[PDB]
């Protein structure tokens, strides 16, 4: 039994899964819709970034779990801080590794090391292309873990809760779409502005019935544009990633599992208060939102794409509730309780 | 004909050459308009500006000394003026304003006049500054014709405040600074004068500050409990005054006779009284002066200028009010610029 992963390479399916190496460690959200109230439980080691880049959601975790602490970090939040050497002695079974991200790629040397060592790599992507990538990546991670049936009830409710949105925007001529720049980790970076192209949250706003005035600015999936470029270009809409811990005084959006509503809308208005950014046509019509940075590497995005929706179109999805679908996804699927603020609107 | 600041229609006359200043310090905005010529066109005058503006009247005084022979129609307030003294001067306008030291629109007086077949104007400098300063001095333009000195000045006047507002009209309210105002500081029976929405808090808002007591008062002027300015802490104090150097009743002494140290020293004693001497924005040095009777001049764009100086020391770094002072008074009046009108403590 075989299988293509999403970088195109054929897969042989283990007959028993129960030693996991996620490559990036925010790769755990895909396997948490599978691993139900044990999820865990077949996680040999991953990547520092879901324990030092998810320090919310990863506390929630702990306090429920907290065995999660005893797993291996086989480095940091880079590629080229993961000892192979580490790697190895954790003896996976598989490997989950991303196209893209703060994880080694189909061509490192790491991924070569595990071909040799006998062990089954799988690519997933959330991350460079989540519209082509989302669906077939949790199919197979489905195959591989042998979790058929809570990934094929994930891709249910997934494309359930799209096509809510997209019942409605496929059918949206391109003159009425408004212009949408999405600023990542807004406020947080060195230079502004990073943002996303023909890729990531890109996808989002295409399905959203929005135009992302980057699409043609951008080669990749992510890049940069300069702030003049967007004051310029002046977009109907304004939004901010970021997942800042709320008692972190320095420049960013906090939003996350321990973030209240009130610190989601003051630090976004820190962010909307920039120079520059405060004379957008967009931020003084109001037009101007905060969306959860780590939905540009997960398949919970379905709740990024609604609340696209719901900003690009409020009237017309004045019934669609983004926090009923999170709900819907987190008793479904999990194995925790929902809290704090995913994304905000500024008053 | 024209709408005054009143809201009333006036048929502008076809000469003038008897002006009525129903407030002396609404000559402030006369002496604008009638170059080196000031005084021609004045039959006379409430007491204020004699009174109140001691140091600005010595200064023209000594250049034209027939100013002491315009007749004062009373002292200091409405209640004062001899409405009999005012009709046999027989003018042929007089120019009133909405509040202050003088008769108000539904004054006896002003209707004494209307039956006495006298176009009567109200201006404004002083409730709400920002509304009515240049729409007054247009006015005044056009019933004095004196449209041409008028439009000069409003030029003058948007082109040193658009220094000001193009940068703080665009500062976000969680950047601004808190700021009270306590106007005529020291110089009160009861603690502490200041403005509300209107008045001195017009110019707060334009330099992009924050009053604190733009909600604690319903109208332009009023009042506001020493402990209540010491419980709200704000970011930047500011005293006015307008006292003589060698007047020894309490305040802040600034004007055309007042030297730098004068007004330093002066200043000093207003912020050593007790409570205010602990305020953080005593300790921190941002305490400042500024001349009170900016409080009803269309010369208030020079506070403006401080303000947003005092409000962003670096962002306004370059703009210098004693230029924009030393400018007024070259292209628009008769005497030469002399004294403090602003100080920041040592
Ligand atoms: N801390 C680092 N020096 N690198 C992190 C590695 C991944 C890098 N990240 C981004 O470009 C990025 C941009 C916006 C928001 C984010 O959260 C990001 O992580 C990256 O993506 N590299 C690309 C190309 O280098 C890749 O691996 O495909
Ligand atoms: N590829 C790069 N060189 N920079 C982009 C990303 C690297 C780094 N990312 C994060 O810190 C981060 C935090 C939370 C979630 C994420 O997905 C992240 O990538 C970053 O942004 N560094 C800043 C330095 O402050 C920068 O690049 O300006
Ligand atoms: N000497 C008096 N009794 N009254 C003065 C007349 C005007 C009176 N003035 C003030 O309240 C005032 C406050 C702070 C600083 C000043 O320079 C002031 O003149 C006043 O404003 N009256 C109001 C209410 O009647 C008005 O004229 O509408
Ligand atoms: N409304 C009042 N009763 N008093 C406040 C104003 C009256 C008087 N004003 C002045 O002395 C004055 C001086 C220079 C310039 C001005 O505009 C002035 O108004 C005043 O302040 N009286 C004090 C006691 O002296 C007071 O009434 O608190
Ligand atoms: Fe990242
Ligand atoms: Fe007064």
């Amino acid at each position: 039994e075989n299988i293509t992963d999403m970088a195109g390479r054929s897969v042989v399916i283990p007959a028993k899964v129960e030693r996991i190496l996620l490559g990036e460690g925010r790769l755990f959200y895909a396997v948490s819709l599978l691993e139900g109230q044990k999820p865990f439980d077949r996680i040999v080691g991953w990547q520092g970034d879901f324990r030092k880049l998810d320090t919310q959601t990863y506390a929630v975790y702990k306090a429920k779990f907290p065995q999660v602490d005893n797993i291996p970090l086989i480095g940091n939040t880079t590629a080229d801080s993961i000892s192979p050497e580490k790697v190895l002695t954790l003896n996976p079974d598989i490997a989950i590794f991303g196209l893209s991200g703060h994880g080694p790629g189909k061509n490192s040397e790491l991924v070569k090391q595990l071909e040799k060592a006998g062990v089954p790599v799988v690519f997933v992507d959330f991350r460079t292309s989540p519209l082509k990538n989302t669906l077939p990546s949790m199919r197979v991670l489905g195959k591989v873990l042998h979790r058929e049936q809570q990934a094929n009830d994930y891709i249910k409710f997934y494309e359930d809760n799209v096509r809510k949105v997209t019942e409605i925007t496929s059918k949206i001529p391109a003159d009425k779409k408004p212009s949408v720049f999405i600023e990542l980790r807004a406020g947080a970076m060195e230079e502004c502005c990073g943002t996303a192209g023909k890729g990531n949250m890109g996808d989002f706003i295409d399905q959203a019935g929005g135009n992302n005035m980057a699409k043609n600015l951008l080669p990749g999936a992510l890049g940069t544009v300069n702030l003049e470029k967007v004051l310029s270009t002046n977009p109907d809409i304004y939004i901010a990633s970021g997942g800042k811990a709320p008692d972190n005084n320095a420049p960013g959006v906090s939003l996350g599992a321990q973030v209240t509503k009130e610190q989601a809308q003051s630090s976004l208005q820190t962010i909307l208060d920039r120079k520059g950014i405060n004379t957008l046509s967009a931020v003084k019509n109001g037009r101007s939102y905060g969306i959860w940075h780590n939905f540009y590497n997960s398949p919970y995005n379905v709740l990024a794409i609604q609340s696209f929706a719901k900003w690009f179109y409020p009237q017309q999805f004045a019934d669609l509730d983004p926090n009923n679908t999170m709900n819907s996804l987190y008793s479904q699927f999990l194995a925790i309780e929902p809290t704090g603020t995913y994304w905000v609107d500024s008053t």
